[PDB]
């Protein structure tokens, strides 16, 4: 329909840079950035990877808060078939130590100084401080350096996205170029996400959650503003148009707005996944914000997302998770007939390369991604937990 096969990461931020050039891709404490800019320090990360003799096909650990930078290089090693591997500040020593081995990658880049040392500790691998590696990139995007293209496949990843916890063994799920981007289309030919939405994204790129507002946003040229007693003030003051939410940071902005009666009235809609929203917390949005409409989502890393309630359905089924991604198919299972309660399956382009050098977890998660969520269909397709 709208959805895209095929398609490669960094070609989103191509399109909108010669398509918006000068709209605003980017914001964070810090500054602005317009697509042109996104696209030309991309670039200049790119060669700067170059520089630094980073091949396709190997792994940069990436270990940053939400600042424009951490988007630049996202997209420059998309560029050159290079594998993102994002993790979130603040991880225990031992936890980066398990997780950096497992990704293996050719070279790490920390938020500071500080930072760089307690990660040189638990690697031998060469580390770079992201304000010093800045220095550089800077001197190459005045250079005009990385501008060309290198051959990189639809099906090489793109990006490892780690969902082990600290007491858990490492484990990434695998991630593509092309599921990335048909992901990506599909949510979106759900949310509607376009130009003029200002999307405030509190969730780390680490998780899928903030990475697919990236590509949400720069998909459709849209603005991402990269985000606590001023979460109101800071909503209002974007002009947020599009908020990504999960339960307990519902509950806060709720909390928080009985507080301030000037709202946020260009609030338009809250897109809910990872954990299952309570009727209390969904009721208390609508009155502080009319206007918005609240999204229910289901997914896992695994293939990205399973299930959007469509947001002109927000008041129906309110015990369900909504309808398949369009362009993928959920089943219950030996297929079981609607109102059966079984384990809920999914086929599809986003279902995702598998999990990182983990043929045995891969084996019996994965063509058919079984989620070991339990539920069954009814008779419209919409999906629900238990029976
Ligand atoms: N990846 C899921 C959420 C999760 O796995 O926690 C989604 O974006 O719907």
């Amino acid at each position: 329909k709208d959805l895209r096969y095929g398609g490669l990461v960094h070609d989103l931020l191509a399109d909108s840079g010669k398509a918006t050039p000068n709209s605003d891709a980017m914001e964070d404490a810090f500054g602005t950035w317009t697509y042109q800019e996104l696209l030309n320090h991309s670039q200049a990360f790119s060669a700067w990877l170059d520089g630094k003799g980073v091949a396709r096909g190997e792994r940069i650990v990436v270990q940053l808060p939400n600042i424009r930078q951490t988007v630049a290089v996202f997209y420059g090693a998309c560029r050159r078939g290079v594998v993102f591997v994002p993790l979130n500040p603040g991880m225990k020593p031992f936890h980066l130590r398990s997780v950096i081995a497992d990704a293996d990658p050719r070279l790490v880049i920390a938020e500071d100084e500080t930072a760089a040392d307690r990660l040189r500790d638990v690697t031998d691998l060469p580390v770079y401080s992201i304000d010093s590696l800045w220095a550089d990139v800077e001197r190459l995007r005045d250079a005009g350096a990385g501008a060309e293209a290198v051959e990189v496949s639809p099906e090489d990843l793109a990006v490892l996205i780690y969902t082990s916890g600290s007491t858990a063994a490492p484990k990434a799920v695998a991630c593509p170029h092309q599921q990335i981007v048909f992901a990506a289309s599909s949510i979106n030919a759900v949310l509607g996400y376009h130009a003029e939405d200002i999307v405030f994204c509190r969730m780390s790129v680490s998780w899928d959650f903030g990475l697919y507002k990236v590509l949400i946003s720069t998909l459709t040229g849209a603005k991402l503003v990269l985000a606590d007693i001023a979460l109101v003030k800071s909503l209002r003051e974007s002009g947020a148009t599009m908020m990504p939410i999960v339960p307990s940071l519902a509950s806060m902005l709720t909390t928080l707005i009985r507080r301030d009666p000037e709202g946020a009235p260009t609030l338009r809609m809250f897109t809910n996944s990872a954990a299952a929203l309570p009727q209390v917390t969904i009721d208390a949005l609508r009155s502080a914000f009319p206007g918005a409409q609240v999204v229910r989502m289901y997914g896992q890393t695994e293939c990205k997302r399973i299930s959007i309630m469509p947001p002109h359905l927000e008041h129906e089924r309110p015990d369900s998770v909504g309808l398949p991604l369009p362009g993928t198919t959920i089943e219950i299972l030996t297929l079981l007939p609607p109102g059966e309660p079984g384990e809920i399956t999914v086929t599809g382009p986003h279902v995702m390369a598998g999990y990182w050098r983990a043929p045995e977890i891969t084996a019996r998660a994965y063509m058919r991604l079984h989620t070991g969520d339990y539920g069954h269909l009814d008779e419209d397709g919409f999906l629900y937990f238990g029976g």
